[PDB]
């Protein structure tokens, strides 16, 4: 039954952010931020959205239906700052840190001067000291709790964390010692899940060894030669609008050497949608989905 005390000061990716009162008019950038506010029962605070990553989670459809901004995003990517400001926001809630730098909408200090708070999803901080190290489920719980505090939504945040933990509790790590390629896009040079993002978190959780684990980033290129030598037991396909799961199956099938891998010959594929690959509460839903598919797979 806690209610937030304002003014509230928080360190958010190394910027001091002070909230004089609960946010009322928020522009959310990326699906992660938009859906987190929907999930916390704060959809009515969303005055604009931009850079959405796909349809909302099915369980957020009824919240999204009450928020006109979800139906009319400002832009497919970053909107102009003028369009953002037209809605008289008190907060810009950015899924990626770059969006509130000079290379994005504007720097955070300049936005503060103009009367606009900024909040970067805590899971998305990129600098040393603030980047998850490593990303864990607790990183994501802490993000929910922090945003809940800012939005005076303490019970809602606790509920959301409890729901994520229940989903995770449904997963028993596979004990077969299997390895996996996490294949995002690319035919000439595959782009794969690296060792420091959601891909690694999810593979660790479901019990797959990531052949891309030595990549020190969320994603990286891996040559066909290196993939073939790694011999992944299972292949996770990210199903995105720009590279479908089927497209990647066809790439694998058509490759004159990778088509001879056991994983490819035996259709040992797991499929995850794009939005849960951005770290957030949906990532746990993605993990459940992959765990269920892996359970159904014989190898
Ligand atoms: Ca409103
Ligand atoms: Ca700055
Ligand atoms: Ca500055
Ligand atoms: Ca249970
Ligand atoms: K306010």
């Amino acid at each position: 039954r806690e209610a937030t005390t304002y003014p509230l000061t928080v360190d958010n990716c190394g910027t001091t952010a002070t909230f004089d009162s609960v946010p009322e008019r928020v522009v959310t950038l990326k699906s992660s931020t938009t859906e987190l506010l929907l999930a916390l029962g704060r959809g009515d605070r969303i005055v604009a959205t931009s850079y959405l990553d796909g349809p909302v989670a099915p369980w957020l459809e009824d919240e999204a239906a009450q928020v006109p901004a979800v139906s009319a995003p400002l832009d497919e990517r970053l909107p102009s700052l003028e369009k953002v400001l037209e809605t008289e926001p008190d907060l810009i809630f950015a899924g990626w840190e770059s969006m509130v730098t000079t290379e994005g909408l504007a720097d955070r200090d300049r936005l503060t001067q103009l009367g606009v708070n900024t909040l970067v999803a805590p899971s998305a901080c990129k600098e040393d000291g603030y980047r998850p190290d490593p990303l864990t489920w607790e990183s994501l719980a802490q993000e929910i709790t922090t945003v809940g505090t800012i939005f005076d939504a303490h019970s809602e945040a606790q509920s959301l964390v409890d729901t994520m933990n229940e989903q995770l509790a449904a997963i028993s790590p596979d004990s077969r010692g299997l390895s996996a390629l996490w294949f995002s896009s690319g035919s000439d040079t595959p782009f794969v899940g690296g060792g420091s993002g959601s891909a690694q978190l999810v593979m660790d959780t479901v019990g797959l060894r990531n052949i891309g684990s030595d990549i020190d980033d969320t994603w990286g290129p891996m040559s066909w030669e290196a993939i073939i030598d790694a011999n992944p037991d299972v292949i996770v396909l990210v199903d995105s609008s720009w590279s479908s799961a089927q497209k990647k199956k066809d790439i694998l099938t058509s490759h004159p050497v990778a088509s001879t891998l056991d994983a490819v010959v035996n259709d040992r594929y797991l499929v995850i949608d794009f939005p849960p690959t951005e770290p957030g509460v949906r990532t746990a839903d993605g993990a459940v989905a992959l765990a269920d598919q892996l359970a159904a797979l014989t190898v």
